[PDB]
């Protein structure tokens, strides 16, 4: 048993001197980390073209279909005066019609296929509407069914216009959308050695009423719905998938029988020794367990990959988190391999016996934070943009610790000194006090800890 | 009397395990916490949705009533001629009476209500000169009576024009100032299931000529009284409140007794040793200390909110600060809880014994920084933007010794060489020698006293 | 002597112990720190209007004179065709001859005067171009005299058009200048109670084609003359400034006393001990050395604020950093007071052991500073806007040692990879080895630096 | 031997004692720091003027050629509809041909010279197409040769319109470029008191349309070739650079006979011994090293640059490179002087036994780097800007350590919470758990490596 348990916790090095057994596992490991770090690389080159090509179109619909659109406008655009609404709806239909004959892209018009559409309507203009509103403000009286009905307007595309006797019941006015698809092909595929895939946008034009502030800001959206074009005229992809997964299945059955030996081992000692639940656990691999997790994430998304290339899928965020994940943790497992020298060790081991107290620390941490997070929101939300939201009160917060847009943040309140003088005094007072603290003694005390830890590791 | 002493400085688990006596108070400040961020939450998310409301009316009624305005452009929105001033006001009037037939909001008028309005009228436009003023800059002669004679003309919103003679005394004019209000109900409530409450918008467009340079700036303010509606036809907030209230009661008064008792305990060991003050409050249990502010705060803070959601009071200000504070106070006071447990109160009381130290070098840094403000305030005031107040440059000091914002600052005065280069040489010095004295060798002294606080604590 | 000498080291209430003399310098230096810092204020709230009043008047000459001006847009205003440069000469001197009835400022016209304007003549438009200058890029050839002519146009202001038959040498240009006086009286001085002066802006409009590269960039720049009106008709602040003087100079002739004696009570010490240097030096009081700076500096500054603030004088930058440097030392004297305490005098003397080690280290970081500074400039000025002057180059990897616009560096490198692949790899590695040596290695010295003084200083 | 070693690990003062050979090297040291200092500044200011004049054309060139362009829009220019384009290609033709009546700058035309210019035509015109084309996104069909075809229109700069007939097959369109050359003299030179230099800027508009995606973008690029010009009619540059190149070949000769000094003492030494490598190696002289190392750059770099200042060269980057990188070299190699000297070798030694363990650390940093860099750029890359390629993460991620640009960071993702909730959770713990990270251990850990080389260093 000492014998078995000393080669057990033997070194890589030290077990091949020991008994000779060849390292397959290490050289394993290695070829996993270079197989995936290549198929992460030519996933997101590949996914890159189609962000890309779905991008330029979309900006190519806001200029196309938005009266008055220009670059960066995105988040202020909007109307403000009724002949404008109408104006802008208009030229979103008028742009809509005219679309072969002016636009530098190539579109082709989708008819019916259910709502909003009815059957050969390639464009539905709809008004949402309280069911009933009478609101007199005069009298400072209002009798609302917040019922909401939806009237619609079919515009077929031209073969190659009662939508202009639109009226909109602006008092009790919830929205307006305008909804239509577009197909192309996606030609810049040829570019990668592609085939080109077959495109459907989906197109929601919204102009949004439901503040009732007199300001109706104006967006466009898309979905992309991507097929295999019916009849396109112009394998080293899924091979290289296949070996990604037969390389991670044998690191996980590998991976496997050494943490089941551990345990074997494990229970066979306490049985001896009884004749602790810390030290019980002494006898687990972290690093095997990261390895197991890591390869199981590698065939999950692998899987997802090839049915995405396939076009049966379109879960792309999954499978990008799935694999962005594995290659994460496969690359924070070099690590291991550095462990087994004494001046790499150092340092690591240093980190490793840091660690507990840098959490504890942060547990403190983080109730002055949360703290700071929700009188900041109450008391300088209603003034400052940066503080609408509770998430983002603790991004400022977070970036004013790093030391980042602090000057911003100060001159945002300044602009609204002598308004509300109160309110002033007490922002200069608490982004004050939590930056000097933040800065001056917290900071300080992870690198006390962290210097300790070094210290410690040094001098044993 | 040795005995008591030992069980009044007992932790609470060693309390319980010595008398028996339940942990009511620790059980009710968990529960405080929890109702007190609970009431804060939803208090902000209340007061958000009216100050977006207030915003996107105050936005809508700047893009319909100023000439030529654009989103971003308030700071420096201007007239520099004559024609354009006339054009600036009479689009705001014309706008004013045209507003039924295009706004995108529904408003009603608002007539007399006393100054500066007459009976029946529902737009003030006022114009602020000298009583007499002659100016002839040629002969380099002025004769001013600096009395102040406003001349205000009315106009009656149209049932569903001298004001375009107006005439303004550009050499002596002070101002020009339009007032008017508009009523409106706000719908967006129904989203939150409230009932829609009837906003007045008090509206002041300012034509601003008291520096007399040839730039009058341009500005449009909004103040909103916010009132029930007299005939709205569309209980869980108020129960919350009141509950509230009676958990901050009961913490107040347990805290109280244990301070009480904590006191006649001073007493009678002093008392006892007779037969000094920093051991004399060591009885003195600051966390309750703390949780009594932080219950007065919440209490107050709550029937100020009562009385605003009610329509009687409009000091949105107070009662935010005030519950802020008190959630802020209340999450610091978690701390406590961790000070039991020996790794976590590791940390706490190295924070603690830093602190003096902590507090002493920041005086020592202050007298440095305000001579550096002040400095830099006579200096580079007339040159560089971010110096024009004290305030202001503390704000940029403060935010360069972080590392933000130094390149632009920089900049601006990289903007002025040659023009000025005795400015410039001492703009160098001044920055290099400030940003250099305080990250070599103040932020590292405060490292090096929470290091020393540290190691003082692992090593006793 | 041994006695005189143990009196002479003592502390200020040693000193009233032992011998009982009040501490006349001590009251009168912190009245001195008072009544500086007052006047400092007082000095700077008054030049901030003047300022405000000069760039309001030259933001509204750019608004009248300058043809298609906006906001923002001073650094990139430039013409780029011969009819765009005609119509904005035109335009200048078309608002310059309608400034009466379209400025909303009152502006009073200056004739004659000296060069460049003839008598009787207001506005002076001259063109300057070479000599003799032949040109043909066809042949590659030209043969150009660079002496400079300059043929000026005199424009009369009308009393309440030659200069539009100007034919500009295109190609032969060196620059065009428009030069006109404006009077115009300061009435916003109301505001502080004080007597409007009268300025007189000078304003030089330049159309410079002195890169003779197509592009002809246009500024507008005024000088300011301000002077007290002849006939205006609407004593605490010099007596202020005179009570400052007579405290700086009891406080001067009190410390060149106390220097005095120690002086005289080192030489009896050195006879004495005959029957070094650094050991001589010692009788040097340093803080009374700062004192009599800060003395001068004051008086300095007070006399030339007092000749400024009767228009006598125009120096106002001289003014303000003799003011602003003695407020700075006086504010940073108050260091002399804590060193009196104990627990303040530790973190004093800690800095003051930290400094030599801390100015040899930064001569060690000198070296390397420069070196990649120069490097920098180099190669990546013709690419790089932040890299165009060494001042610039310093000025950009300062603020990348403190973390600020880092990425915005990374980025304006990103925008020319492709065109010079082999100067974008360089940049990424200057910028990740200048960045990386300095945050792990350099401010980690002097942090250490700082904790080994404070370690000798709490551990003697 | 003894005696020989002793005097060979000498210091110059001593070895100047002991031998009295008088130092010839230290001085050649510090005079060649100087001259290549002036050298590489006098080449910098050189260069600067012709960058100068190269980026002033092109702007202006963007300004008379590309259709309502304005400052600041270069990367999102582009054009929508077939009329905008067709609208700035004939824009760009028409103002070539209007160039010489229009023009500020001075320009001469270019006819013939190759491709894509037939014999005397000045401008080309190219469109760029498939050969074979058919795309009908309306069957999901498409049948396409890549093969591109090109066909060029020839216009000839007029005498002091069938390019009207222009017909895009915008189906097929893969590019359009408009091509021709300029000629033109530098005047500017003269300020420098330099000859005028003759430039050709061939210029080249692209409307590219590779993406298929409805949105061309539009750019204009220049490329400079400079010459002589041959009948210009207005030595210490060259002299400067033979007498570096003498300079720096005595160094190098010098710097050769010290390292040959020093391998034949090492030989001796291990031969007399014997009667190991890092023992063996303690005899080199690494500033020797880098002397040499800095004189083969700075000759080289002389040689290319008196090449270029001839215009027989124009491989500027190279040059410049070399030139920068021998400075910086000649400017890091003063930190042996300090060396020499007690207190500053305190603070060299401590940077000298730290880098192992730096560099080591930087090691272990990697990995874990690289993990997050693919990780964020497969996950975040569809949704951030930042995000886009793995050098931009890079760079991004870098400047997030050094606590820049963090809240923009957070702030793009916030723009789409609600959307992708996955995601937005995802890139919240990513940041977060980077950032605090790389804060709270990472940055601590290399100053603790550091604190402990100066400790090491102070107490031996
Ligand atoms: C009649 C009024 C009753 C008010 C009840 C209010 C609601 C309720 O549960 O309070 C719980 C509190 C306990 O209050 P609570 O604060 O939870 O309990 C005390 C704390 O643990 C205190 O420690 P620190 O907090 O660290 O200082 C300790 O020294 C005291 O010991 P001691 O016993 O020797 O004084 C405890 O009594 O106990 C009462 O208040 C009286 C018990 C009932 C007596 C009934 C008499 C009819
Ligand atoms: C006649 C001219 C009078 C000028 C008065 C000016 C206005 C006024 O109150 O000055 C106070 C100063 C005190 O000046 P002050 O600086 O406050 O006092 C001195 C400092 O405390 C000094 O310490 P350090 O500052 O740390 O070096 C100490 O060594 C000297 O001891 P010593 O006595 O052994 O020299 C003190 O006299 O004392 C006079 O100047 C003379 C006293 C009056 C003699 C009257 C003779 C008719
Ligand atoms: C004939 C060719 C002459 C070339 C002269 C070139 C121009 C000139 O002044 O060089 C100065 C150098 C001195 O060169 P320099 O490098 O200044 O001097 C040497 C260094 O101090 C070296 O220390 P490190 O640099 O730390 O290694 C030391 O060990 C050598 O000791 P050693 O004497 O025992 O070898 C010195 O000679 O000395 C000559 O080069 C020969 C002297 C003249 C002999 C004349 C013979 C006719
Ligand atoms: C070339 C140039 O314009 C220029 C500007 C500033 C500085 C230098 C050169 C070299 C020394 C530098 C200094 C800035 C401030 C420092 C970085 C100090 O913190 C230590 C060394 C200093
Ligand atoms: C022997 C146990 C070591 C486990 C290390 C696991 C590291 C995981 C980093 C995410
Ligand atoms: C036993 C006394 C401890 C007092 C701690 C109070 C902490 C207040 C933080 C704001
Ligand atoms: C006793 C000598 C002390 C001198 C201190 C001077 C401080 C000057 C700071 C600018
Ligand atoms: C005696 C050997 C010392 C070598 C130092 C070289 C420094 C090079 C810095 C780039």
């Amino acid at each position: 048993l000492r014998r078995r348990l000393k080669y057990f916790f033997m070194s890589p090095c030290d077990k091949f001197r020991a008994k000779g057994r060849k390292p397959c596992k290490l050289m394993l490991q290695v070829v996993k980390i270079l197989v995936v770090t290549v198929q992460l690389i030519l996933f997101g080159l590949s996914n890159q073209l189609a962000v890309t090509f779905r991008e330029e179109n979309t900006i190519a619909f806001r200029h196309l279909f938005l009266l008055g659109y220009s670059d960066g406008a995105d988040d202020t655009f909007a109307a403000y005066t009724r002949e404008q609404l109408y104006q802008a709806i208009f030229h979103a239909v008028d742009q809509y019609l005219a679309l072969p004959d002016v636009s530098l892209g190539r579109y082709a018009y989708v008819r019916g296929g259910g709502d909003p559409w009815t059957n050969g309507s390639g464009l539905a203009l709809c008004q949402r509407y309280y069911h009933r509103g009478h609101v007199d403000p005069a009298n400072d009286t209002f009798d609302i069914d917040p019922m909401v009905v939806t009237d619609c307007i079919q515009v077929d595309p031209p073969e190659r216009s009662s939508y202009k006797n639109l009226t909109l019941k602006f008092h009790k006015l919830v929205n307006v959308t305008i909804h239509f698809r577009l197909k192309t092909i996606n030609l810049q595929s040829l570019i990668n050695n592609e085939i080109p895939d077959c495109y459907t946008f989906s197109v929601l034009i919204t102009f949004d009423n439901k503040a009732h502030s007199g300001r109706i800001p104006i967006s466009l959206e898309t979905q992309a719905h991507i097929q295999e074009c019916k009849h396109p005229s112009v394998s080293f992809r899924l091979l290289f998938d296949v070996v990604v997964i037969l390389t991670c299945s044998l690191s996980f059955l590998l991976c496997a029988r050494s943490l089941l030996r551990g345990f074997l081992l494990q229970n066979e000692f306490v049985g001896f020794m009884w004749r602790s639940l810390w030290e019980r656990l002494e006898f687990v691999n972290g690093w095997y367990i990261l390895l197991v997790t890591s390869d199981v994430l590698t065939i999950s998304g692998t899987i997802m990959k090839i049915g995405i290339e396939a076009k049966n899928l379109a879960s792309y965020d999954v499978c990008s988190i799935l694999l962005g994940t594995s290659t994460l943790l496969v690359w924070v497992g070099v690590i291991r391999y550095l462990t087994f020298f004494h001046n790499y060790n150092i340092l690591i081991a240093t980190l490793r016996v840091a660690l507990p107290s840098v959490m504890r620390f942060c547990c403190c941490v983080a109730v002055i934070y949360l703290g700071y997070c929700f009188c900041g929101w109450i008391v300088l939300g209603p003034y400052h943009v940066k503080f609408r939201s509770l998430s983002m009160v603790s991004e400022c917060l977070f970036s004013l610790i790093n030391g980042d847009d602090m000057f911003v943040t100060f001159a945002a309140m300044q602009a609204q000194q002598g308004r509300s003088s109160l309110v002033w005094l007490f922002s200069q007072l608490y982004l004050y006090s939590f930056i000097s603290l933040f800065i001056y003694m917290v900071l300080s005390l992870f690198i006390a800890l962290i210097t300790g830890a070094y210290d410690t590791i040094k001098h044993p």
